[PDB]
């Protein structure tokens, strides 16, 4: 359980460029990091696109452009999560179609959980910590686009109050992905068995890492339930956009995820 935990933690370190530790020293102005360029209005968003942060489909409008940048980040994160998941021997022994089912229904729960690592009450890191976008700027955009990020901030700040670290997060994200009750899963008993091992490891770890945090394990099982519901709401928002924002482009991978939800 301890060697198991360490292995998943190494896979997490190996596969995610931004960790919470890195994100926190950037956000607190630690000596070994260059400060991010702050995106707080339309002119700074435009400067960031010119080269101060970033070196997409045809430009439509400000709100849509921000949406396109949201898609770039989540699709890149899906890439990192796939590699992370593959780095767990038990995951890679599953038939490839089961691996796809798990990632399809698990990646957004994992994304919204990890998002908390790069967030404070004022905004979020973007572009590998090279930028900071303000929560206020995001709320200012047109209706469907402002409404989709705000609930993630809301979840994140309460989640952040639990004070997890990267070693905790490794096990938590592994438990999210390796979930046996996903629709269309083929070998349910094997996946459920892998997941309980991960969960046991997580409880074993939290006892050592957070000794005075009695109730932390059941608190986290509830966050998994909350994430499932936050993704259900997000998929409905995404379907509305597809239906009503017909000039707005959506990445083919994302179309494949939200199909059937
Ligand atoms: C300049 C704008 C930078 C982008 C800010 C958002 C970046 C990361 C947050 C990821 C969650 C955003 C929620 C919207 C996700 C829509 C795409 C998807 O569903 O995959
Ligand atoms: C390891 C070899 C892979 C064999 C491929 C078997 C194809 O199964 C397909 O897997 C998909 C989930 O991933 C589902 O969306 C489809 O409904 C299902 O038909
Ligand atoms: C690595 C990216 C994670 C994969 C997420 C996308 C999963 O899409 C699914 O892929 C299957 C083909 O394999 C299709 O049968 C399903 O219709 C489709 O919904
Ligand atoms: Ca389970």
């Amino acid at each position: 359980l301890k060697a198991f935990s360490k292995h998943i933690y190494n896979a997490y370190l190996k596969n995610f460029n931004m960790t919470k530790k890195k994100a926190r020293s950037i956000l607190t102005g630690k000596a070994s990091h260059t400060a991010p360029f702050v995106i707080h209005d339309i002119e700074t968003l435009w400067q960031a696109e010119k080269g101060l942060v970033w070196k997409l489909p045809p430009y439509k409008e400000i709100s849509v452009h921000v949406f396109y940048r949201c898609q770039c980040t989540t699709v890149e994160t899906v890439r990192e999560l796939t590699e992370f998941a593959k780095s767990i021997p038990s995951f890679s022994s599953l038939f490839l179609n089961d691996q796809v089912t798990l990632l399809k229904y698990g990646v957004h729960e994992a994304i919204f959980a990890m998002l908390a690592s790069i967030v404070n009450k004022d905004g979020l890191l973007v572009a590998n910590g090279s930028g900071f976008v303000t929560r206020e700027f995001l709320r200012s955009l047109r209706k469907p686009f402002s409404d989709i990020i705000e609930p993630k901030f809301e979840f994140a700040v309460k989640f952040n109050a639990l004070e997890l670290d990267d070693s905790d997060l490794a096990l938590f994200i592994a438990a999210i992905i390796l979930c046996g009750d996903r629709p269309g899963l083929m070998n349910v008993p094997r996946v459920e068995a892998i997941q309980d091992t991960i969960l046991r490891a997580l409880e074993f770890h939290l006892q050592a890492n957070h000794p005075d945090a009695q109730q932390l394990f059941p608190k986290l099982l509830q966050k998994m339930a909350d994430l499932r519901q936050l993704v259900t709401e997000h998929a409905q928002m995404m379907q509305r956009i597809k239906k009503t924002e017909t000039e707005t482009s959506l990445h083919p991978l994302l179309q494949e995820i939200y199909k059937d939800m």
